[PDB]
Formats: C-alpha cells, sequence, structure tokens
C-alpha cells in the first residue's frame, strides 16, 4: 500500500495531515502546505480540486519543500491515491482525435517521440491499464499528464489544450 503525510512547515511542522485515500477537497483539510512526505507508494497530486490544475505525481520519498522546487504559489487543492492495481501497460496511440489518424502503440518509456514516431502531437490516446505520466518536452520534461486507463480523444481528455507530446514515462518502479 501507500501513505503521504502533508505538513504545514517546511521542517515537517506545523499543522500536520495523514492522507491515504483520494481526496477532491484539500482546502477543507489545509489552504497551504510548504512541506508534503510520501512513506511508501505513489501519490498524485492537484493544484486544483476534483483533480484538476498543475498535476505533480510524487513517489515515496520525503519532499522538504515543494513550493520554489515545483514553480507553484500555494498547496494543493486535490489528489489521488495510487494503489497497487496494474494489470497490464500499454498505450494506444491515434494521431487525431477519438482514434484516427496513425495509431501508435507504446509499451515502454518513450523518451524521445520525435526519434521514435517521427510525430509529436498525438490529439487521442487510450491506456490498456496502468499508470502513465505524459511530458509536454522530452526527457521526461514540460507540463506533465497523468493519463489513467480508459481512452482519450482530444486535448480536452489529458485537461490538455495543445498536443505538444516529446517524452512520456511508463510508471514502472515502486
Amino acid at each position: 500500500m501507500g501513505k503521504i503525510i502533508f505538513y504545514e512547515d517546511r521542517n515537517f511542522g506545523g499543522r500536520y495531515h495523514e492522507c491515504m485515500s483520494d481526496c477532491a477537497d484539500l482546502h477543507s483539510y489545509f489552504n497551504r502546505c510548504h512541506s508534503i512526505r510520501v512513506e511508501s507508494g505513489c501519490f498524485m497530486v492537484y493544484d486544483r480540486t476534483n483533480f484538476m490544475g498543475r498535476q505533480y505525481f510524487l513517489r515515496r520519498g520525503e519532499y522538504p519543500d515543494y513550493m520554489r522546487t515545483m514553480g507553484m504559489n500555494d498547496c494543493v487543492r486535490s489528489c489521488r491515491m495510487i494503489p497497487l492495481h496494474h494489470g497490464s501497460f500499454k498505450m494506444r496511440l491515434y494521431e487525431h482525435s477519438d482514434m484516427g489518424g496513425r495509431m501508435m502503440e507504446l509499451m515502454d518509456d518513450c523518451p524521445n517521440l520525435m526519434d521514435r514516431f517521427n510525430m509529436s502531437d498525438f490529439h487521442s490516446c487510450h491506456v490498456m491499464d496502468g499508470h502513465w505520466l505524459v511530458y509536454e518536452q522530452p526527457n521526461y520534461t514540460g507540463r506533465q499528464f497523468y493519463l489513467r486507463p480508459g481512452e482519450y480523444r482530444s486535448y480536452n481528455d489529458w485537461g490538455g489544450v495543445t498536443s505538444r507530446m516529446g517524452s512520456i514515462r511508463r510508471i514502472t518502479d515502486l
């Protein structure tokens, strides 16, 4: 399993909060958080309520500071827990919205999609299972998007607007 504790003070002090389940409302718990602590498993945090806004993926570890190191202006307002639920890992990509354009299959880590499919703008995608992190820029950098199981058909699916995806990481390491 996995557990995450949020701390208001930077030295892991001040108002503390222990979270171990999804939460589409962190403001009701705290309006600011300078320190976060993950003891085990992975935690998905959102800068907006209901799993929206700047999304950040945290893995088992202690985060002593994440306001200037992440480039934000407040704490997270939402979050989702990621349990050991990983059946199969495979991302089905489609160059056009829905499932049109060219279909590319991705079952591993894609640090340079430009060199792999010679295309950096796909308007559709789908996840067979597991958890996939998408990066607007290569080398796993840029606006990261958390795509989970289900089908994506446009920028309004992974909560994006453009399609400039250059890097992708397959969460496969606890």
